[PDB]
């Protein structure tokens, strides 16, 4: 499935978990918000982002060890199969992942990659690696973040948590700073594509509105194309770019603002 217990690939997930939640606090996500939020680094489409994701392979996954660039076909190719009639759920395949190119950028895995959790309040059980790595972080010691909703007010939604800083909240708000013209679901489906222990733990309902229950089967049904389509037998990327290209000229057409 996706395994914490066994692997060949165990140790650097395992290192970068530990990193993770040793550094991911309050302060730093408020910190790379800003630092990401204006979308100041680079010019670029779509295709030549996923291209820069050539170079690069996650540390955190352990079902991969090959350009990240090969996944985004394969979870685009996975949809496009499943749901021949939602064009706009394809293009997400391909999309969301692309954040990721804050790694190549100098920022440390750890900050760019990875299962989310709300920083600001208690890791819960289904947080991988809970009970062994997050007792260097320093918010853990602030009574402000150490309990069950920390800072948070109940079921204030998860629109209003601070996530642990990486790749679907920094493509979540380039989609919007872009002007994406996909639908809710999509937006909503990569900025919490990463939080596993909502989608697939039981937890973190303390934070949940009503439409964030709601929103859960389409980031299920999101997320079974994201883990299952990993293979180590890549797509003919060249034969698929002009049907994706097709969608993007629709979606996001143009040179964009990272
Ligand atoms: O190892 C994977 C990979 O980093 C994904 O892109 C991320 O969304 C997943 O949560 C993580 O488990
Ligand atoms: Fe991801
Ligand atoms: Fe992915
Ligand atoms: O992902």
């Amino acid at each position: 499935f996706r395994n914490y217990t066994s692997g060949p690939l165990l140790d650097r997930v395992f290192t970068t978990y530990k990193l993770m939640h040793t550094h991911q606090t309050v302060d730093f996500v408020s910190r790379k918000r800003i630092q990401y939020g204006s979308f100041s680094y680079k010019k670029m489409t779509i295709m030549e982002a996923v291209g820069m994701l050539d170079d690069l392979v996650d540390e955190s996954d352990p079902d991969v060890d090959f350009p990240n660039s090969f996944h985004a076909f394969q979870t685009a190719e996975g949809i496009r199969k499943a749901h021949p009639d939602k064009d706009w759920f394809h293009l997400v395949g391909l999309l969301h992942d692309l954040g990721k190119i804050m790694a190549l950028w100098g920022e440390p895995q750890w900050a760019v990659v990875g299962d989310t959790f709300p920083v600001g309040c208690r890791p819960q059980a289904s947080v991988v690696f809970c009970d062994s790595t997050f007792q260097d972080n320093p918010d853990l010691q602030d009574p402000r973040y150490s309990t069950e909703l920390g800072m948070y007010q109940p079921h204030c939604g998860l629109e209003n948590v601070l996530m642990s800083w990486g790749h679907d909240e920094y493509l979540y708000q380039m989609m919007k700073f872009n002007k994406f013209s996909l639908p809710s679901e999509a937006f909503y489906m990569i900025r919490f594509h990463s939080f596993y222990p909502w989608h697939t733990g039981g937890d973190y309902r303390q934070l949940c509105s009503q439409q964030d229950l709601d929103m859960l089967p389409w980031v299920q049904e999101f997320n079974k194309f994201d883990l299952y389509t990993k293979c180590p037998d890549l797509p003919d990327v060249e034969s698929l770019r002009p049907y994706y290209q097709g969608l993007i000229d629709k979606y996001c057409p143009g040179t964009l603002s990272w």
